[PDB]
Parts: structure tokens; C-alpha cells; sequence
């Protein structure tokens, strides 16, 4: 498994939503918070407000949750922001106890 | 090390809190954010207000944490939350320097 | 790709963040959080506000973050902090879809 962490323009975060409960992917986590990325250019840079969206998916769904961000998510100019990949190695669901526990 | 990621209900915080506590587990971070599970049935879903607690902890401590949070966070209803576990390769205290680093 | 995590005193965010550009970093996320470390001593502890810094960087420059934010975020006391360090697999931009991925 891995959690999927989007970093995206606030305005963004209903079409994110959208694309990804299209495929499919309908629990996440939201977090307003304010980032700034690197700019190339003569400069003569605040920290804007910006919105983390979390959702951790099957090793087998990564591709299609990161597709989904990018094609709802860009605007295609500066502060778009990011995705970032990282491995959760077990996902318990508080209700039950159930696990899920990655692939060795 | 790793580090156990909890969304739960905001009402539960305290009860998790203690629980945590109890077992000597002090250290901790709790985000405000907002999430929503996946649920099962006939449709015919908003972002809720949720609680993000996150915990750094040795490998030999990770099924306690976990087990005090689900003890003490669910209620048996959709909406319990989840927990992760994500892998943590060095931890560092800031006031000292000093630092804890993974197993090999 | 690590990324580095660092929840600090809120009154010391504008230094980290001066430090961290010197050295030539210059995108974050910065989250409000609240965070109580374990203290020693003979006790006879609330949740205070904390800011929490994440940047992800490449593998060589992990040590170069964490002296960046150490010495810029310590004060000495109790309360100063920790720095997480997790792996991040894969770096998605989402302006234009390009993507680094981890050494094997």
C-alpha cells in the first residue's frame, strides 16, 4: 500500500475529488495548509494557502490515483504543486481491527 | 522506528489521548483536518471534520500503539477512521542533535 | 527522495525558514499543528500549538535539512522538537507530469 499526498491549489480540490471518486477512490484526508514550490527566473516569495489531499491505495492503484491528480489538479502554470508517494505497511480500519499488511 | 498515523472522530481525541498516555505514550501531533471513508450500501458524501494523531515509535511498540487507538477510538459505526503505519528512517531530537536511526 | 519533517516552536518558523532557503531550499508545506513532546522530571501536559515544516529532498541532501532546521529551531528547553524522516518513493510535478523516482 501506499499513501498518495497531493499538495494542489485550494480552488483545485473539487475537480481532484471528482476525478478521483470517478475511479473510484472516494476515502481521502484534507488538510489546509500553505506551501510555496521552486521558481526559475529573475526573482527582485510568501507561503500561499494551499491544500493537502492524502489517500492510501493499493501498490496497484498508485498510477491511476497520480494520473487522476495531475489531469484535474494542473493548470499548467507555476504553484501547481506536487505528488508524493510514500509506503504505509500496514492500514488498520478502527471499526473492525482488520489490517492490511504490505506485500513482502 | 515508525510512525502510526491516526484519522479518528474529533469527539474521541481525549479518550485516544489517555489511552496513548497510559501505555507511556506522551509524544504526539494532532492535525485538524477533514475526511471521509468509503462506505458500503445503496448511495441515493461532504468531507467531515476529523482528527489526525500521529505518534513516532520504536518497531517493538507499533501493535500497542495501534491496539490503544482502536480500543479507544471506535464506536462500531462507519466513520471510525483509520490507522497507518509508515516506515521512519531517522528521528532526531532538536533541542540536542542527538538521533535514532532504523535497523538495518 | 526523503521527505523531512520537522514540527517546531511557531515563533521559530521564519528562522527555519531563512535557514533552509540560505542552503538553497526553498519549497515547503507548513502545517498548524498541536504537539506535546515526554518530558522528564517529577511531574505533580496540554496539547500546545506547534508548526509543522515538510520538505522532500534528495537523498544527499537529508543531513544538510536537518543541520538547517536544527540549528535554526533549537533553543535549548524542553518543547524545541523533532525531525521525521520518511522515504518518499516517487515525486510527481503536476505542472507538467514529470516524476523522479527513488534509487533501487
Amino acid at each position: 500500500m501506499k499513501m498518495v499526498v497531493a499538495v494542489i491549489r485550494p480552488e483545485k480540490l473539487e475537480c481532484v475529488k471528482k476525478a478521483l471518486e470517478e475511479r473510484g477512490f472516494v476515502g481521502m484526508t484534507v488538510t489546509e495548509v500553505k506551501g510555496r514550490g521552486e521558481q526559475k527566473g529573475i526573482r527582485l516569495v510568501d507561503l500561499l494557502q494551499k491544500t493537502k489531499v492524502e489517500v492510501v491505495v493499493s501498490d496497484d492503484a498508485v498510477d491511476e490515483v497520480v494520473e487522476a491528480i495531475v489531469s484535474s489538479a494542473r493548470t499548467g502554470k507555476f504553484g501547481d504543486g506536487r505528488i508524493f508517494v510514500i509506503p504505509v505497511e500496514k492500514s488498520v480500519k478502527i471499526r473492525t481491527g482488520e489490517e492490511e499488511v504490505a506485500a513482502a
